[PDB]
């Protein structure tokens, strides 16, 4: 059994504690190449990832899961080149966000499957290394396309036994429509982690993805606008909920049964083209820890909530590499 | 005084009958090299490129200008082998067209001013190779962020005397607001085309656009679905005038004294991924000449009608020349 990063397979336990949903750069398919300049240079882009990585490291991270599609303009070279530099394991993704251009929104449900098998199953571009996971999206109500993309996804999944992870609008419940099209094309809730599901406070809607089988996604836990005075751009991205009131819902699953179904992370990113100018700098101020918020602060904060050590430790190890690991049935 | 090309710079002379506007590829950022299947293969669309071009520069052709931007998935390495392998140079565009992703659509006027000037006077990405025109888009009333595309383009032609043509939704006269946009920030029409005006008879938008000063772009003279049975996107796409009818635009606008002021192309592809799937196969279909269809078909055409060889040398030599060469007011 093995998981495919950018660096090659690796044993289900070479992964250690796993960061799930996670960004290296968030930014648009070709951006990097034409403009490294936006992000000061491609080397600065890279030696603030390496430094963040080597500090996630030494606060017990082994693994990320970079799920940078396409459309976040994932650059496998250069999660590669972080990944050597910071002796961290970064698995990458296929699969379609919110932003696919005009190329993939015109596609079948068959060309997409193709499309996100070649990445799983021969390499991304020209470069070999080959996604251990795929990423979809929707933000309420699927588009056409999107229940595509879904579709395609859950065929690509069945073929190879990689897990699919969503991102939502989870204040409107996407995660519903998204289990209702997984499921018409046959695919197993053991491989579907709901993203972004710490966005939201609805313990009907999380418990009813839980209770058919789903893995949770609370992936956002230092995402957090307050204490920043009248920033209505990081307001509308990060939300005004405190990153306790999120890690809490790690504790409200915990307590209803579902700890071996929660998969937890930062969404943290080094650079984020995608949005306003300067948003990293925001969030940085708001998150100095970056990808080591959630075992310097998240980890004890649940420990002294009454969550015991070996419970954390099957959500961060435990739960990843059952996710991760290929399989029809999880 | 001189003109860059995918090749380096030549000089007026050297540029000879030119088409300008045109593609080897309309394709989307970053698609062609994550999946080059979709065009059966790289080598496979080179080679498609290079016959067509070969077969055109045979016809008299010996410059296009590619104006595939950056969300057009303008490849500028692909542009130069198949420049190189057809004898045939290849002038690169800057700018956006109408798909670009969430890292462009967030931007400043300042910030796309940056990346168009990048692209003229630096290169585009790490090949050096610079961009001789800057293309934009509208399709109807601009959005907000097309408003501040086409004023970072005329920002950008002002510093560097390069030239800009554009798209338009020629039904809904969008050269009037692109004019009016470009004229509040200083830029002189003669350095504007407005392009796909093929695409309407309306001879009331056309003069006014050519009374102060723009050159008008009659690119798409071979798009036409007449005799295509019961093809939703090809008519869509191509329109149900003839191609004859849109040629007489030419004489239309030669009969008005504008001669000087017009530019002819076909607007062809050799691939094209951002419409509906064997959209290059009904094209082809179409027109079999492709790139040829000016030379071959168009001039002849116009010479019956009346229209003298040296009138036709002028709109074909003479009127690329005047565009592409940098200068503030030609
Ligand atoms: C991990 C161990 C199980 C509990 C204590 C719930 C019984 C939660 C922490
Ligand atoms: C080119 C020469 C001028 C005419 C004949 C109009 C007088 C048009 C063709
Ligand atoms: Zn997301
Ligand atoms: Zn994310
Ligand atoms: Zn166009
Ligand atoms: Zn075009």
């Amino acid at each position: 059994d093995r998981i495919n990063t950018v660096r090659g397979p690796i044993t289900i336990s070479e992964a250690g504690f796993t960061l799930t949903h996670e960004h290296i750069c968030g930014s648009s398919a070709g951006f990097l190449r034409a403009w490294p300049e936006f992000f000061g240079s491609r080397a600065a882009l890279v030696e603030k990832a390496v430094r963040g990585l080597r500090r996630a490291r030494a606060a017990g991270v082994r693994t990320i899961v970079d799920v940078s599609t396409f459309d976040i303009g994932r650059d496998v070279s250069l999660l590669a080149e972080v990944s050597r530099a910071a002796d961290v394991h970064i698995v990458a993704a296929t699969g379609l966000w919110e932003d696919p251009p005009l190329s993939m929104r015109l596609r079948s449900v068959e060309e997409l499957t193709q499309f996100f098998l070649r990445e799983i199953q021969y390499g991304i571009e020209d470069t070999g290394i080959r996604a251990g996971i795929i990423k979809v999206a929707t933000n309420g109500k699927a588009t056409p396309f999107q229940e595509l993309v879904l579709r395609a996804a859950a065929r690509a999944s069945l073929a190879t036994g990689v897990p699919v992870t969503t991102h939502t609008l989870a204040s409107q419940r996407d995660g519903e429509q998204q289990a209702a099209i997984f499921e018409s094309e046959g695919l197993s809730p053991s491989r579907v982690c709901i993203g972004h599901s710490d966005d939201t406070d609805d313990l009907s809607y999380l418990t009813a993805l839980a209770a058919r089988g789903y893995l949770i996604g609370l992936d956002g836990i230092p995402h957090s606008a307050i204490g920043l005075e009248d920033n209505a751009s990081a307001s509308a991205l990060l939300g005004n909920r405190s990153w306790q009131t999120r890690a809490l819902l790690i504790k409200a699953l915990i307590d209803q049964g579902y700890m071996k179904q929660i998969l937890v992370s930062n969404d943290w990113l080094f650079g984020f083209s995608s949005y306003v100018t300067n948003i990293m700098d925001v969030m940085d101020s708001v998150n100095p820890d970056g990808m080591a918020f959630i075992p310097l602060r998240v980890i004890p904060f649940l420990r002294e909530k009454g969550v015991s050590n070996e419970t954390l430790a099957g959500i961060t190890v435990t739960n990843p590499a059952r996710f991760l690991s290929p399989t029809l049935r999880a």
